[PDB]
């Protein structure tokens, strides 16, 4: 909407106060446009028609209940842009300031989220299993790098492609976590998962095997689940990326970790100059080996830590 941009504050799903971009035209809006052509924050109401309303509230105080996934959807989109432009030198999901949409209060006790080719969709969870999953930033960032997928390697949501796909979005959702530094970890979607249990969450990088998930190429699931297991066989991709940042002994083999900025910026590289969209884990780790060359040069530990943690996991 055309308006005025204004500074609301609110409170995210987990109860923390922080302050959104707004604009002012009669209502207030969930409209930041201090980042590219603007992020947008929708009402789905509960139900399934997308977008929903632009979300307006009266005095741009974003302080109750129903407000909340609203709050964090916007704001961690903002985050995730900002980490994207900052540190990769990205311009939106297309590289040319797309607009950013989000839609909140999907559906009714939906335990999920996701790009839907056009825009960001969070459920409410049910309460039990996930509460609203924008108050998970590594989700809110999983969610938008799908988008950034599907404009670069364009990787096809099924089998090894799409296991590649999922890892790309669990790396960077945890990148975007660690940039802004709250409560940062390996682990996906614990700020939502099961409230009533703690420490536990959805998948884990450093440990995927912990939630039933494969650490190694000899354990990686053919059965036509989940598009032939996107989200059980990203571990294999997961525990090799965990590995080039972390370091680490694994089934024999030793990792020297190089650190999590050098991570982001080979597996950058590769998403956007080298995977295509049919590409296998082997072909992934030829990118990234080329990318580390690129970046860091044929005989740097780098390359040499790309190349053990593949094997790590199996992947030649
Ligand atoms: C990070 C977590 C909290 C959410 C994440 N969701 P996602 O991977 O982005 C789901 N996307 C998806 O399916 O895209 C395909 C598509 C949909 C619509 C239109 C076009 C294409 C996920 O891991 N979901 C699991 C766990 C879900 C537990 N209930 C899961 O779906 O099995
Ligand atoms: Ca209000
Ligand atoms: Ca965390
Ligand atoms: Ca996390
Ligand atoms: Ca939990
Ligand atoms: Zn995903």
């Amino acid at each position: 909407i055309t308006g005025t941009s204004t500074v609301g504050v609110g409170r995210g799903v987990l109860g923390d106060q922080k302050n959104i971009n707004t604009t002012y035209s009669t209502y207030y809006y969930l409209q930041d446009n201090t980042r590219g052509n603007g992020i947008f924050t929708y009402d789905a109401k509960y139900r399934t028609t997308l977008p929903g309303s632009l979300w307006a509230d009266a005095d741009n105080q974003f302080f109750a209940s129903y407000d909340a996934p609203a709050v964090d959807a916007h704001y961690y989109a903002g985050v995730t842009y900002d980490y994207y432009k900052n540190v990769h030198n990205r311009l939106s999901y297309d590289g040319n300031n797309a607009a950013i949409r989000s839609s909140v209060h999907y559906s009714q006790g939906y335990n999920n989220a996701f790009w839907n080719g056009s825009q960001m969709v969070y459920g409410d969870g049910d309460g039990q299993t996930f509460i609203p999953l924008s108050g998970g930033i590594d989700v809110v960032a999983h969610e938008l790098t799908h988008a950034v997928t599907d404009y670069t390697a364009g990787l096809i949501y099924q089998n090894e492609s799409g296991a590649i796909n999922e890892a790309i979005s669990d790396i960077f959702g945890t990148l975007v976590e660690f940039y802004a530094n709250k409560n940062p970890d390996w682990e996906i979607g614990e700020d939502v998962y099961t409230p009533g249990i703690s420490g536990d969450s959805l998948r884990s990088m450093s440990d995927p095997a912990k939630y039933g998930d494969p650490d190694h190429y000899s354990k990686r699931y053919t059965g036509t689940q989940d598009n032939g297991g996107v989200h059980i066989n990203s571990g294999i991709i997961n525990k090799a990326a965990y590995l080039i940042s972390q370091g680490g002994t694994h089934y024999g083999v030793s990792v020297v970790g190089i650190g999590r900025d050098k991570l982001g910026k080979i597996f950058y590289r590769a998403l956007t100059q080298y995977l295509t969209p049919t590409s296998n884990f082997s072909q992934l780790r030829a990118a990234a080996v080329q990318s580390a060359t690129d970046l860091y040069g044929s005989t740097s530990q780098e390359v040499a830590s790309v190349k053990q943690a593949f094997d790590a996991v199996g992947v030649k």
